[PDB]
C-alpha cells in the first residue's frame, strides 16, 4: 500500500475489510442448520475487528444475505455478540458502531486506545494461549493475566503440604516400573497432576489436541504430571491397548507436540522446555496388557505458549495473525516532546479558541494571501460552512505536507473545517476541476491526519475526516452529492470534544514542518520561556552578582527580559531603576521596545553617569572593550556602594547580573572582567534552548569542534563547563522540528536566484517578510547582494504587486526582510535565516555557530565560490 | 475484639471463621441432591473468603461431613473450584490454600495485595453489581471494569446512526398513547431498549427480580427504554390482562424498585435517578384487552447499583456485607518514601542474609541479656538448631515495638528468621506459672503479621509461630509449606518490610535504625549541597534548627578535597566551642581549630575554610571574617601570580540560636550574598520537630533585639512542615513541670533504668542543666538516685563532661558546653521559665535526636 486502495462504491478514508457474505439477524442466526458456516462467518468478523483495533480502525464491509433483512427490526446476532463482549471486556460500543447502507452492513471499528483510567492492555487480543494451571482447571488467561505474567516473568529474569503431597505422591507413581490392572490411584487432580479427558479410543489426536493446554499450564505455573491411561471417574489404570498404538510412536508424538510449541524467553540463557516421558506397563496375572504414558514438566523460566496467541493485525491489505514474540513485543512495548504535551491546553486556548461567535479563518497569514490572490474563497467557503455559527476553518496550502506526506501542485490549499455537531470535513481546493488525482488525494490527506491526531496526538475518541473536493472555477457550490455516512458518535458532540481535537491538532502541527507549527512553536517557546525565567527568578532573593554562563542558542535577551520586570515586582523599585547594558545598538532599540527600564549600549553607560541606578543586568558582555574604561568597576560602584561614614543606616546591595556566551567571542581584546578565578558566584543556563533540532545539532557540531581545538582567546575553564551530554538533554527537551541546509561553489546570481526562490515558496505558504532574515558574513558584500538579490526578486515576481523593501537589522520589529552584516544582527532572531558567506576552509567554519544563533527554525548557509584574480 | 477471640483448639495467630459443617469432594459434591445447601455452603465459603482478603488473611475452618474423607484421594469440589476462580481471576494458589487435619478443612487465605504489576484493585469483589448496557445485553461489570467506571465518572464530574434510529423508534413508540392488538413492532432490542423475558403469568415478581439490572444498565449508559408486554419471539403487544395487575399498582411497585437502587455520587447536587413510567392501552376491536408498561430511564450522572455490591469485609468478629458508599470509597481510595527507598540497604547493612552461623540481633539487648541471664544463650543455641542460616532478633517487647501493651512477665521476645523455616516468635517468661502467655505469644504474633503487611507492605506467604518457652525448665501449630520462607530473596523481603517496620515505630532497634537512616539521608544532602562547590565560592548557609550542620560541613570538607585535588591540612575548620572542636578532629583529617586559636595563629597553607556555629562568633579579639578572605581570597602581587587562585569561605549561620548579644564581626545581612538556607537536613523525631517549629514560630512572632527581620523572613512553616514529613522519625518528647532536685533525680534515674534494660547503651544518653553552677548538685542527687535504684549494683555510675561525647559514659554537663553536639536520649534540667525565657526549649531540642524529657525545678523559696 503506497496511499490506499481504490473503493469506488465506499470511498472511505478508513482501510477496508471485506468479509464476504455474513448472515445476519438473531432470527437467521439461531436458525441456520449449518454450524460450520456460522462458526468461519463469526471467526472472520472477529479477527478482522482484531486487526482493526490493533491497527488504528477502520470499516468492515459485510454483504447481507437477505434481500429483506432490516438492522432496526432484526437485529444483528446473539453469538456475534458474544464473540464482541469476549473480545471487549470494557464495552463495544466505545469501539463498535453499526450501519447499514444498502445491502452491506458496516461495522466501524475505532482504534484501541488504552484507557487512561484502564490497565495499559497496548493491543487487543481474543486469547492469550498462555495457560496457568489453578486447582483441578487449565485457564486460558486474559490479555490483562497476559500481561500480569509477562510483567512478573520479566521482573524475575531482570533480577536474576497438600499440594507438595500431590506432587510425593505423582513422583512415586512416576518412580514405579509396572502398574497392575484395576490398581486405584491414592490421589486426584491437583496443580501438579492431571489426568482427566486423557483416555480414548484413538490416543493420537486427543493428545495432540488437548497435551499444549496442559503442558504450557505446567510450565508457567510450577512443575506437572500429565498421566494418560486412567478412567475418570474410577480412578483407576484402564490402560491403553498395546495394538492401537505402541509406545514408541507415541513418545515420538509427544516430542513432536512439545517441540512445535511456541515460546519466549526473558533470559539470556534461553533453556528449552524439557520433559521427561515414561512409559510404564500394566500386568493382569504377569500377561502384558497395554501401557500407561505419564510426561513430568518442570518449571520452566519465561512463558510457553500453547500455540500462537490469537491477536491479529493489519500487514500488507490483510488479516495477519501474531506470533508469540511479536505479540509480547508490541504489548510489554519492550518522542516527541513532553513539554507540548503540558502546554498543548493553553496553545489551544490561545490559538484556536472555542467560542459561539462566528467561523473563525485562520491562520491568519495565509488566509490574507489567499483570499488576496482569489477573492471568490472567502464567499465560497462562507457558503460551503453555512449552515454554521460555531467552527474554525484551518487552512493550508498542502495539509498532506504538513503532516510530512507529498506535496500537490494542482492542491490550491486545504480547508479544515472543525465545528461541534458536526463532522471533521477536510475541503480540497483544486485550480483545474478536470485533474484526475483530486479524490485519491483528499481521501489519502483524510486518512493520513486521522492517523496522525490518533497516534501523535493521542486522541482517544471517535472522529471522522469526510474528504470534500470543491473548485473556484463552478460558478454553484456542492456539485453532485457526497455519499459519505458515518455513524452520529463520529461528529464531535460537546465543546470538550473540540477541545480535545484541536489539542491533539496543536501536537500534530508542533511534531511537524509547517507555517502553523513554525506560528505554534513560537508560541509554544514563550511559554517555554515563562517557565525558564521564572525558574531563574529564584536566585534573585540568593544572589547579588551573578555570572551567567550560556550555551550556544540560549536566547539570553528574553530571559534577562523576564528577569528585570521580576526584579521590579520583587524590589519594588521604579522601572526606571533598572538599567540594562549591552554593546550592540539593534540589541538596545530591541530592549527599548520590550522593556519599560532603561537600556543603554557601552558606550553610553561609560560616557554616561547614572546616580539613580539601582540594578544592571548586563547581556553581550564577552564582547565588551575595556579601551573606552574599566566598566566592571563602575556597575560595582553603581551596585556595591562603599559605606560613607554613619550616613547609610542600611546600605543596600543591587543586582549584578551577567550573562556570558563563552562560545561567541569576537573581541581579541581583553573583556575587562575579572579572570576566570573570580568570576564566582556562576550559574550555566542551558535549559534556554529556542530552536530546530537540526540548527541544534549544528551548533553542537561546532561547539565540539571548538573544544576539540580552542582558540588563542578563549580559556580551557570556562570551555571546561559546557558538556554535549547535557546540550543533548536540552535539545531534546525544548526544541521542534525545523529546516537546515548548506548550499557550497554558488556564483552570486546563483545564492540570489535560491534566495528568492526560497522567499517566494515561503510566501505562498503564508510566511510574513517579517520572519525572513537575509546575513552576510562580510559587510562589504550588502550592496552587492542586495543589487542580486533585487534583480532576483524582480525576475520571479513577474505580477510585482508592490515592491521589495529590504530594511537594516535596526528595523527588526517592522515589516521588512532583513539583510545585514551579522555583527548587526548581533542579539536578535528570525524564523528564517539565509547565511550568505564566501568559501571558508576548516579554520573558518566557526561561524556557523553565530549564523545559527540567529535563526529560531529555518536556516539555509549559501557559500560562495572562490573569487578568479 | 480487643486482642483476639480464645481457640484452645486451633490457637492460630490469625483470625478463624467458622463455616460449620461442609460437604467435600468431586464425587460427594456432584451427587447431592439439595441444590439449596449446594448453594449455601458454596456462598458461605466465598464470603468467608472475600472477607478475609479484604480484612488482612486468615483462617476458614470446616467441618468435613463424611468421616471417610482423604482431601489427597478425593479433592475439594468443581463448584468451590469455578467460584474461587471467579473471585480470584489472576490465580488461587496465590492467596488459597487448603490443608486436612483431623475432620476439618481448613483454607489459609492471604491477604488481597495489589500486585504491583496489576491494576490498583485496592479490594476483592465476587460482583461489583454495576450494570453496563452492551447492545442487547446487560453486563454486571467486573471488579476491574468498575473501577474503570468509577474513574471515568469521578474525571468527569471533576472536569465539569441505527442506535439512533433505535432510540427514535422507541420514542415514536413511547408517545403513542393508544396501541392495538397483536401489532408489530418495526424495532428490536439495542443499547435504548429491552423487552426480552419481561411477560410472565406474575408480572409482580419477574420486575422485582430483573428490573434494577435494566434500570441500573440504563442509567450508568446513555438513556434507555424498558417494555413491558411484548413477546419474545414474535415482537407483537400481547400485553398484560387488565384482570391480573391494575397499572396504578405496577406503578406503584417500579416505583418502589427504582428508589431502592443504592447511588453514590461523584457532585455536589446529588440528583436522583429521573425515570417516566407510562401505562398504555391495547384494544382488540376498540373493547380493552390489556395494557402495557414502558420505563424511560434518561442518563443519569454517577453511578448506580442495581443491589449493594457483594464484596464483604470483616467487622466484629462477623462477614459483613459491603454498602455502595463504603465499596465505592474502599476501591477509589479517596510513613516517610525516604524508608521505602532505603530499606534495602538498611536491611543489607544491618541484616544480611549469609551462609554463616546464626546471628543474634541487636548487639546491645543482646549482651545486657546474655549478661544478666547465663542460660540464654544455650537456650536460644538449643531450641534455633536445627538451623544454621538465620537471624535471631531480640526485643524486650515485641508488642511494644509495634505499639501495643508491653507486658511485665515476658522476659524478652525472639524473632527466629530463616530460609526454609516458619518465622517463629519465642516469648520467654520470668514465671512459667503465668496464665497469659499463650494470649500474649498469640496476639503478638498476629500483631506483628498485620504490621508487616500493612505498613512494610509484605506480599507473601508469612506464617508467625507463637512458641513459648521458660528459662527455670531444664506444638500443634501446623500451616502449609508455601507459609514458610524459600528463598534468600524472600528472606530479604521479610527483613526490608520488618526494617520499615520498625522505623515506622519506637523501640531501641527504630532508634539505632533511625541513625542509620540519617547516616543515608546525610549523605545524600551532602551529595546534594556539594554541587554548589562548582558554582560558588563564598557562600552563607542559613540553617532552620535541627539541620545537623556538623556533619554536612565534614562531608563538604571531604568533597573538598576530593573535587580541588587539595591535601587535607589544607581545608581549615573553624569553630567556637572546644567540645566540636575535638568532634570534629576526631571525625576528620582536615585540620580543625576554634575562633581562638584562628585568630591568635597564622595560616600560610590554608586555602579552603569551611566554619560552623559563625553566630556565636565575637568580634572583640578582632575581624576574623577579614582573615578569612585574606587567607581565601589573596590579592593579586604584580606578576608572580600566572593563575591566582579563589578559595571556599563557607560560613554556616542559626539565626535563631544566637546567644551573643555583641556584633557578630559579619557583613550586614545585606552584604550576605551569595546565599543558601537549607531545610532537608532535620533528623530528629516528629515531636522535637514540632517543639522546634512552635519555638520558632514564638520568636517569629516576637523576634528579640539582636536578631533583625530580614534573617527571620527567609524561615517560612511550610518548608519546615515538609522537611520533617520528609525525613523525620517517630520519637519521644515529653515536659514535667513543678518538681523539687530529688525527684527530678528519681524521674532520670528511673528513666535511664529503663532504657538500660531495653538495651540502650550509656553513650546515648545526655543530662544537660542549662545553668552551669548547677552541675555539683544535679550530679550528686542523680548518683543518690541511681545508687538507690541500682540495688544490684554491678558497676559504678561515671559522668563524663561535654567532651567526652565519644565515650561510653552519661554526659553531665551544661547546654553551651554542649554545643554542635547530640545524642539519642536528652535530659534537660532548667529552673522554671516564664514566656521570655521559654526560648530556650529550641536550644535542649537542638541537641537531642529521638527522645527529649523537659523537667523543670520549682520556683526557689526565700
Ligand atoms: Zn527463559
Ligand atoms: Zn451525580
Amino acid at each position: 500500500m503506497e496511499s490506499l486502495k481504490t473503493d469506488t462504491e465506499m470511498p472511505y478514508p478508513e482501510v477496508i475489510v471485506d468479509v464476504g457474505r455474513v448472515i445476519f439477524g438473531e432470527e437467521n442466526r439461531k436458525k441456520m442448520t449449518n454450524s460450520c458456516l456460522k462458526r468461519s462467518e463469526n471467526s472472520r468478523i472477529i479477527r478482522a475487528i482484531c486487526a482493526l483495533l490493533n491497527s488504528g480502525g477502520g470499516v468492515i464491509k459485510a454483504e447481507i444475505d437477505d434481500k429483506t433483512y432490516s438492522y432496526q427490526c432484526h437485529g444483528l446476532g446473539q453469538d456475534l455478540e458474544t464473540s464482541f463482549q469476549k473480545l471487549l471486556p470494557s464495552g463495544s460500543q466505545k469501539y463498535l458502531d453499526y450501519m447499514q447502507q444498502g445491502h452491506n452492513l458496516l461495522i466501524f471499528v475505532k482504534s484501541w486506545s488504552p484507557d487512561v483510567f484502564s490497565l495499559p492492555l497496548r493491543i487487543c487480543s481474543l486469547r492469550s494461549n498462555l495457560y496457568r494451571r489453578d486447582v483441578t482447571s487449565a485457564i486460558n488467561l486474559s490479555a490483562s493475566s497476559a500481561l500480569e505474567l509477562l510483567r512478573e516473568k520479566g521482573f524475575r529474569a531482570q533480577r536474576g503440604q497438600e499440594e507438595e503431597d500431590m506432587r510425593i505422591l505423582a513422583s512415586e507413581f512416576f518412580k514405579k516400573d509396572k502398574l497392575m490392572y484395576k490398581e486405584k490411584l491414592n490421589f486426584t487432580e491437583s496443580t501438579h497432576v492431571a489426568f482427566k479427558r486423557f483416555t480414548t479410543k484413538k490416543v493420537i489426536p486427543r493428545i495432540k489436541e488437548m497435551l499444549p493446554h496442559y503442558v504450557s499450564a505446567f510450565a508457567n505455573t510450577q512443575g506437572g504430571y500429565v498421566l494418560i491411561g486412567v478412567d475418570d471417574k474410577s480412578k483407576e489404570v484402564v490402560g491403553c491397548k498395546w495394538e492401537k498404538v505402541n509406545p514408541d510412536l507415541l513418545k515420538k508424538e509427544i516430542e513432536n507436540c512439545i517441540e512445535k510449541l511456541p515460546t519466549f524467553h526473558f533470559c539470556c540463557e534461553k533453556p528449552k522446555v524439557n520433559f521427561t516421558t515414561k512409559i510404564l506397563n500394566v500386568y493382569q496375572k504377569d500377561v502384558l496388557d497395554g501401557y500407561v504414558c505419564v510426561i513430568q514438566v518442570e518449571p520452566f523460566c519465561c512463558v510457553v505458549f500453547a500455540e500462537a496467541p490469537d491477536s491479529w493485525i493489519m500487514k500488507d491489505n490483510s488479516v495477519t495473525r501474531l506470533t508469540a514474540e511479536q505479540w509480547v513485543v508490541m504489548m510489554l512495548d519492550t518522542g516527541y516532546p513532553i513539554k507540548v504535551h503540558k502546554f498543548k491546553e493553553a496553545l489551544q486556548r490561545h490559538l484556536f479558541p472555542v467560542t459561539q461567535e462566528e467561523v473563525q479563518f485562520k491562520p491568519e497569514s495565509l488566509c490574507k494571501k489567499l483570499f488576496s490572490d482569489h477573492k471568490e474563497l472567502e464567499g465560497l467557503m462562507k457558503t460551503l460552512i453555512h449552515p454554521c455559527s460555531q467552527g474554525i476553518v484551518i487552512f493550508s496550502r498542502s495539509w498532506a505536507g504538513d503532516v510530512g506526506f507529498r506535496k500537490e501542485q494542482n492542491v490550491l490549499c486545504d480547508a479544515l473545517l472543525i465545528a461541534v455537531n458536526s463532522p471533521v470535513v477536510l475541503y480540497t481546493i483544486l485550480i483545474d476541476p478536470n485533474w484526475p488525482g483530486g479524490l485519491e488525494y483528499a481521501r489519502n490527506t483524510a486518512h493520513q491526519l486521522k492517523q496522525k491526531l490518533q497516534t501523535v496526538g493521542g486522541y482517544t475518541g471517535k472522529v471522522c475526516i469526510i474528504p470534500r473536493l470543491i473548485h473556484l472555477s463552478s460558478t454553484q457550490s456542492r456539485p453532485g452529492e457526497i455519499p459519505l455516512r458515518y455513524p452520529r458518535s463520529y461528529r464531535l458532540a460537546d465543546e470538550e470534544e473540540m477541545e480535545d481535537l484541536l489539542q491533539a491538532l496543536v501536537v500534530v502541527s508542533l511534531s511537524s514542518r509547517s507555517l502553523l507549527s513554525d506560528q505554534m512553536g513560537c508560541e509554544f517557546f514563550n511559554l517555554l520561556i515563562m517557565e525558564q525565567s521564572q525558574l531563574l527568578s529564584e536566585s534573585l532573593q540568593k544572589t547579588r552578582e551573578l555570572f551567567i554562563y550560556c550555551f550556544p542558542g540560549v536566547r539570553k535577551t528574553a530571559l534577562a527580559i523576564k528577569i528585570m520586570e521580576k526584579i521590579k515586582d520583587l524590589f519594588h523599585c521604579k522601572p526606571k531603576e533598572i538599567l540594562y547594558v549591552c554593546e550592540s545598538d539593534s540589541l538596545k532599540d530591541f530592549v527599548t521596545q520590550q522593556t519599560t527600564c532603561q537600556a543603554v549600549t557601552r558606550k553610553t553607560f561609560m560616557q554616561g553617569e547614572f546616580l539613580k541606578i539601582k540594578h544592571i543586568v548586563m547581556d553581550e558582555t564577552e564582547n565588551f572593550c575595556s579601551k573606552y574604561g574599566n566598566w566592571y568597576m563602575k556597575a560595582k560602584n553603581i551596585t556595591h556602594p562603599k559605606a560613607k561614614g554613619t550616613g547609610s543606616e542600611n546600605l543596600h546591595h543591587g543586582i549584578l547580573w551577567l550573562f556570558l556566551d563563552p562560545f561567541q567571542i569576537h573581541h581579541a581584546d581583553v573583556n575587562g572582567l575579572p579572570p576566570p578565578s573570580a568570576q564566582f558566584p556562576r550559574k550555566t543556563i542551558t535549559s534556554g534552548i529556542h530552536c530546530a533540532l537540526e540548527i541544534a545539532k549544528v551548533m553542537k557540531e561546532e561547539m565540539k569542534r571548538i573544544k576539540e581545538n580552542p582558540p588563542s582567546n578563549m580559556s580551557p575553564d570556562t570551555l571546561a563547563l559546557f558538556s554535549e551530554t547535557a546540550y543533548e538533554e536540552a535539545t531534546s527537551a525544548q526544541a521542534l522540528p525545523g529546516v537546515c541546509e548548506t548550499k557550497t561553489n554558488l556564483t552570486t546570481e546563483q545564492i540570489a536566484n535560491y534566495v528568492a526562490r526560497k522567499c517566494h515558496s515561503l510566501f505562498q505558504s503564508g510566511y510574513l517578510p517579517k520572519d525572513i532574515a537575509i546575513l552576510c558574513r562580510r559587510g562589504e558584500d550588502r550592496g552587492r547582494y542586495r543589487l542580486a538579490l533585487l534583480k532576483a526578486m524582480e525576475l520571479i515576481e513577474t505580477h510585482r504587486p508592490s515592491e521589495v523593501v529590504f530594511s537594516p537589522a535596526t528595523g527588526v520589529w517592522g515589516s521588512h526582510i532583513v539583510l545585514d552584516s551579522i555583527q548587526q544582527f548581533s542579539g536578535l532572531e528570525r524564523t528564517v535565516v539565509f547565511g550568505l558567506s564566501p568559501e571558508c576552509d576548516q579554520s573558518e567554519e566557526f561561524h556557523k555557530l553565530c549564523f545559527a544563533s540567529r535563526a529560531i527554525k529555518h536556516l539555509y548557509l549559501l557559500y560562495e565560490k572562490r573569487a578568479a584574480y
